[PDB]
Protein backbone atom coordinates (compact mmCIF):
# COMPACT_ATOMS: atom_id res chain seq x y z
CA UNK A 1 0.00 0.00 0.00
CA UNK A 2 2.59 2.66 1.00
CA UNK A 3 3.68 4.37 -2.21
CA UNK A 4 7.40 3.87 -1.62
CA UNK A 5 6.73 0.24 -0.79
CA UNK A 6 4.78 -0.28 -4.03
CA UNK A 7 7.71 1.12 -5.98
CA UNK A 8 10.20 -1.11 -4.14
CA UNK A 9 8.09 -4.23 -4.65
CA UNK A 10 7.59 -3.51 -8.38
CA UNK A 11 11.36 -3.26 -8.79
CA UNK A 12 11.83 -6.33 -6.62
CA UNK A 13 9.76 -8.50 -9.00
CA UNK A 14 12.01 -7.46 -11.90
CA UNK A 15 15.20 -8.19 -9.98
CA UNK A 16 13.95 -11.63 -8.95
CA UNK A 17 13.06 -12.49 -12.54
CA UNK A 18 16.46 -11.26 -13.75
CA UNK A 19 18.34 -13.32 -11.17
CA UNK A 20 16.26 -16.45 -11.69
CA UNK A 21 17.06 -16.18 -15.41
CA UNK A 22 20.79 -16.30 -14.62
CA UNK A 23 20.75 -18.60 -11.54
CA UNK A 24 17.70 -20.88 -11.39
CA UNK A 25 15.94 -22.09 -8.27
CA UNK A 26 17.52 -25.54 -8.30
CA UNK A 27 20.97 -24.04 -8.22
CA UNK A 28 20.13 -21.59 -5.42
CA UNK A 29 18.72 -24.58 -3.52
CA UNK A 30 22.01 -26.46 -3.96
CA UNK A 31 23.99 -23.46 -2.73
CA UNK A 32 21.70 -23.14 0.32
CA UNK A 33 22.19 -26.79 1.27
CA UNK A 34 25.97 -26.19 1.12
CA UNK A 35 26.12 -22.95 3.16
CA UNK A 36 27.57 -22.66 6.70
CA UNK A 37 25.16 -23.66 9.45
CA UNK A 38 22.70 -20.95 10.56
CA UNK A 39 24.02 -19.17 13.63
CA UNK A 40 20.76 -18.90 15.64
CA UNK A 41 19.31 -15.40 15.14
CA UNK A 42 16.23 -15.75 17.34
CA UNK A 43 18.18 -17.58 20.05
CA UNK A 44 20.70 -14.77 20.37
CA UNK A 45 17.92 -12.23 21.04
CA UNK A 46 15.86 -14.51 23.25
CA UNK A 47 18.71 -15.46 25.58
CA UNK A 48 19.49 -11.80 26.29
CA UNK A 49 15.92 -10.54 26.46
CA UNK A 50 14.91 -13.23 28.93
CA UNK A 51 17.67 -11.89 31.21
CA UNK A 52 16.44 -8.32 30.75
CA UNK A 53 19.58 -7.53 28.82
CA UNK A 54 19.61 -5.39 25.67
CA UNK A 55 19.38 -7.54 22.54
CA UNK A 56 20.57 -5.20 19.78
CA UNK A 57 20.27 -6.00 16.10
CA UNK A 58 22.84 -3.55 14.68
CA UNK A 59 22.09 -2.54 11.10
CA UNK A 60 24.60 -1.96 8.27
CA UNK A 61 22.85 0.55 6.01
CA UNK A 62 24.54 2.87 3.51
CA UNK A 63 21.49 4.92 2.53
CA UNK A 64 17.73 4.94 2.94
CA UNK A 65 14.64 6.37 1.26
CA UNK A 66 13.90 8.64 4.24
CA UNK A 67 17.45 9.95 4.82
CA UNK A 68 19.60 9.60 1.70
CA UNK A 69 23.22 8.63 2.24
CA UNK A 70 23.91 7.85 5.93
CA UNK A 71 27.58 6.92 5.92
CA UNK A 72 30.16 8.13 3.44
CA UNK A 73 32.95 5.64 4.22
CA UNK A 74 31.14 2.28 4.26
CA UNK A 75 33.08 -0.94 4.93
CA UNK A 76 30.74 -3.73 6.08
CA UNK A 77 33.42 -6.01 7.60
CA UNK A 78 34.75 -3.16 9.74
CA UNK A 79 31.25 -2.04 10.81
CA UNK A 80 30.42 -5.63 11.72
CA UNK A 81 33.51 -5.99 13.90
CA UNK A 82 32.85 -2.70 15.64
CA UNK A 83 29.23 -3.75 16.27
CA UNK A 84 30.30 -7.07 17.76
CA UNK A 85 32.89 -5.46 20.03
CA UNK A 86 30.32 -2.92 21.24
CA UNK A 87 27.88 -5.60 22.29
CA UNK A 88 25.43 -6.23 19.40
CA UNK A 89 23.57 -9.54 19.52
CA UNK A 90 22.90 -9.75 15.79
CA UNK A 91 23.42 -7.81 12.62
CA UNK A 92 21.08 -6.57 9.96
CA UNK A 93 22.58 -6.01 6.50
CA UNK A 94 20.65 -4.28 3.74
CA UNK A 95 21.00 -6.19 0.49
CA UNK A 96 18.55 -4.02 -1.47
CA UNK A 97 20.53 -2.22 -4.20
CA UNK A 98 18.34 0.60 -5.60
CA UNK A 99 16.79 2.04 -2.46
CA UNK A 100 19.30 1.32 0.35
CA UNK A 101 22.49 1.29 -1.75
CA UNK A 102 23.14 -2.20 -0.39
CA UNK A 103 24.44 -5.46 -1.80
CA UNK A 104 24.46 -9.20 -1.10
CA UNK A 105 28.24 -9.02 -0.89
CA UNK A 106 27.90 -6.70 2.13
CA UNK A 107 26.07 -9.47 4.00
CA UNK A 108 28.69 -12.09 3.15
CA UNK A 109 31.46 -9.71 4.21
CA UNK A 110 29.82 -8.61 7.47
CA UNK A 111 29.01 -12.17 8.42
CA UNK A 112 32.50 -13.53 7.68
CA UNK A 113 33.96 -10.73 9.84
CA UNK A 114 32.21 -11.66 13.09
CA UNK A 115 30.47 -14.48 14.91
CA UNK A 116 27.01 -12.88 15.15
CA UNK A 117 23.81 -14.01 13.40
CA UNK A 118 22.75 -11.85 10.49
CA UNK A 119 19.32 -11.00 9.07
CA UNK A 120 19.10 -10.29 5.35
CA UNK A 121 17.35 -6.93 5.28
CA UNK A 122 15.57 -6.84 1.94
CA UNK A 123 12.05 -7.08 0.49
CA UNK A 124 10.95 -10.71 0.30
CA UNK A 125 8.11 -11.51 -2.08
CA UNK A 126 9.20 -14.86 -3.65
CA UNK A 127 10.45 -18.23 -2.29
CA UNK A 128 13.45 -17.78 -4.60
CA UNK A 129 14.66 -14.84 -2.49
CA UNK A 130 14.26 -16.85 0.75
CA UNK A 131 16.37 -19.77 -0.53
CA UNK A 132 18.83 -17.22 -1.92
CA UNK A 133 19.11 -15.58 1.52
CA UNK A 134 20.29 -18.86 2.97
CA UNK A 135 22.66 -19.42 0.00
CA UNK A 136 24.41 -16.11 0.76
CA UNK A 137 24.72 -17.12 4.41
CA UNK A 138 21.86 -15.23 6.10
CA UNK A 139 20.60 -16.59 9.42
CA UNK A 140 17.21 -14.86 9.31
CA UNK A 141 14.91 -13.22 6.76
CA UNK A 142 12.36 -10.43 7.00
CA UNK A 143 8.66 -10.59 6.22
CA UNK A 144 6.82 -7.26 5.96
CA UNK A 145 3.08 -7.61 6.59
CA UNK A 146 2.33 -4.42 4.58
CA UNK A 147 3.96 -6.05 1.56
CA UNK A 148 2.24 -9.46 1.68
CA UNK A 149 -1.04 -11.27 1.78
CA UNK A 150 -1.37 -13.90 4.47
CA UNK A 151 -1.03 -16.94 2.22
CA UNK A 152 2.13 -15.63 0.61
CA UNK A 153 3.44 -14.64 4.05
CA UNK A 154 2.90 -18.16 5.39
CA UNK A 155 4.49 -19.61 2.24
CA UNK A 156 7.65 -17.45 2.51
CA UNK A 157 7.98 -18.30 6.22
CA UNK A 158 7.57 -22.00 5.48
CA UNK A 159 10.27 -21.75 2.81
CA UNK A 160 12.54 -20.05 5.37
CA UNK A 161 12.06 -22.77 8.00
CA UNK A 162 12.74 -25.50 5.47
CA UNK A 163 16.20 -24.02 4.78
CA UNK A 164 16.91 -23.33 8.45
CA UNK A 165 16.29 -19.56 8.47
CA UNK A 166 14.71 -17.75 11.38
CA UNK A 167 11.88 -15.31 10.61
CA UNK A 168 11.35 -11.69 11.70
CA UNK A 169 7.86 -10.47 10.87
CA UNK A 170 7.37 -6.69 10.76
CA UNK A 171 4.08 -4.94 11.58
CA UNK A 172 3.05 -1.29 11.88
CA UNK A 173 -0.45 -1.49 13.43
CA UNK A 174 -2.90 -3.71 15.29
CA UNK A 175 -4.53 -5.04 12.11
CA UNK A 176 -1.14 -6.11 10.75
CA UNK A 177 -0.19 -7.50 14.15
CA UNK A 178 -3.22 -9.77 14.34
CA UNK A 179 -2.63 -11.05 10.79
CA UNK A 180 1.00 -11.79 11.71
CA UNK A 181 0.12 -13.58 14.94
CA UNK A 182 -2.64 -15.68 13.34
CA UNK A 183 -0.52 -16.61 10.29
CA UNK A 184 3.04 -17.10 11.67
CA UNK A 185 4.38 -18.75 14.79
CA UNK A 186 7.80 -17.11 14.72
CA UNK A 187 8.66 -15.70 18.15
CA UNK A 188 10.20 -12.58 16.57
CA UNK A 189 7.56 -9.87 16.18
CA UNK A 190 9.07 -6.65 14.86
CA UNK A 191 7.22 -3.36 15.23
CA UNK A 192 8.33 -0.64 12.85
CA UNK A 193 7.98 2.79 14.50
CA UNK A 194 8.48 4.45 11.09
CA UNK A 195 5.25 4.90 9.16
CA UNK A 196 6.13 4.17 5.54
CA UNK A 197 3.40 6.44 4.10
CA UNK A 198 4.76 9.62 5.74
CA UNK A 199 8.18 8.54 7.08
CA UNK A 200 7.15 9.91 10.47
CA UNK A 201 8.46 8.06 13.51
CA UNK A 202 6.56 7.38 16.74
CA UNK A 203 7.94 5.11 19.46
CA UNK A 204 4.39 4.79 20.78
CA UNK A 205 3.70 2.58 17.74
CA UNK A 206 5.53 -0.09 19.71
CA UNK A 207 4.14 0.76 23.14
CA UNK A 208 0.53 0.83 21.96
CA UNK A 209 0.80 -2.73 20.62
CA UNK A 210 2.39 -4.41 23.63
CA UNK A 211 -1.08 -5.15 25.19
CA UNK A 212 -1.86 -7.40 22.22
CA UNK A 213 1.48 -9.28 21.99
CA UNK A 214 1.49 -12.75 23.64
CA UNK A 215 4.17 -13.46 26.18
CA UNK A 216 5.51 -16.29 24.02
CA UNK A 217 6.54 -13.69 21.38
CA UNK A 218 9.57 -11.41 21.57
CA UNK A 219 8.99 -7.76 20.68
CA UNK A 220 11.70 -6.21 18.50
CA UNK A 221 11.26 -2.45 18.28
CA UNK A 222 12.49 -1.05 14.95
CA UNK A 223 13.46 2.49 13.85
CA UNK A 224 13.54 5.72 15.76
CA UNK A 225 16.04 4.68 18.47
CA UNK A 226 18.36 7.71 18.68
CA UNK A 227 19.14 8.46 22.34
CA UNK A 228 19.31 7.00 25.81
CA UNK A 229 15.85 8.28 26.78
CA UNK A 230 14.44 6.19 23.91
CA UNK A 231 16.26 3.15 25.25
CA UNK A 232 15.06 3.80 28.82
CA UNK A 233 11.49 4.15 27.66
CA UNK A 234 11.58 0.78 25.92
CA UNK A 235 13.34 -1.06 28.75
CA UNK A 236 10.91 0.28 31.40
CA UNK A 237 8.16 -1.07 29.17
CA UNK A 238 9.96 -4.46 29.11
CA UNK A 239 11.10 -4.13 25.48
CA UNK A 240 14.68 -5.47 25.29
CA UNK A 241 15.17 -6.20 21.57
CA UNK A 242 15.98 -3.32 19.17
CA UNK A 243 16.73 -2.78 15.48
CA UNK A 244 18.95 0.30 15.13
CA UNK A 245 20.73 1.74 12.11
CA UNK A 246 20.85 5.53 11.70
CA UNK A 247 22.05 6.25 15.25
CA UNK A 248 25.11 4.07 14.62
CA UNK A 249 25.70 4.81 10.90
CA UNK A 250 26.07 8.55 11.72
CA UNK A 251 28.81 7.84 14.34
CA UNK A 252 32.58 7.54 13.71
CA UNK A 253 32.74 4.34 15.81
CA UNK A 254 29.38 2.54 15.34
CA UNK A 255 30.07 -0.04 18.03
CA UNK A 256 31.01 2.73 20.47
CA UNK A 257 27.71 4.51 19.90
CA UNK A 258 26.01 1.16 20.50
CA UNK A 259 27.86 0.76 23.79
CA UNK A 260 26.96 4.33 24.79
CA UNK A 261 23.26 3.95 24.04
CA UNK A 262 22.82 0.48 25.52
CA UNK A 263 25.63 -0.47 27.88
CA UNK A 264 26.36 2.40 30.31
O1 LIG B 1 14.39 3.84 6.92
C1 LIG B 1 13.75 4.06 5.89
O2 LIG B 1 13.81 5.18 5.23
C2 LIG B 1 12.86 3.04 5.27
C3 LIG B 1 12.18 3.37 4.10
C4 LIG B 1 11.34 2.46 3.50
C5 LIG B 1 11.16 1.21 4.04
C6 LIG B 1 11.83 0.85 5.20
C7 LIG B 1 12.71 1.75 5.81
N1 LIG B 1 13.47 1.34 6.88
C8 LIG B 1 13.44 -0.01 7.43
C9 LIG B 1 13.71 -0.09 8.93
O3 LIG B 1 13.64 -1.46 9.33
C10 LIG B 1 15.05 0.52 9.34
O4 LIG B 1 16.09 0.34 8.38
C11 LIG B 1 15.49 -0.08 10.67
O5 LIG B 1 14.29 -0.24 11.41
C12 LIG B 1 16.51 0.76 11.39
O6 LIG B 1 15.93 2.08 11.55
P1 LIG B 1 16.83 3.31 12.03
O7 LIG B 1 17.38 2.94 13.35
O8 LIG B 1 17.90 3.53 10.97
O9 LIG B 1 15.77 4.43 12.03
Amino acid sequence: VPTVLQKILARKAEEVAERRARVNLAEVERLARSADAPRGFANALLERAKRKEPAVIAEIKKASPSKGVLREHFVPAEIARSYEAGGAACLSVLTDVDFFQGADAYLKEARAACALPVIRKDFMIDPYQIVEARAIGADCILLIVSALDDVLMAELAATAKSVGLDVLVEVHDGTELERALKTLDTPLVGINNRNLHTFEVSLETTLDLLPEIPRDRLVVTESGILNRADVELMEVSEVYAFLVGEAFMRADDPGLELKRLFFQ
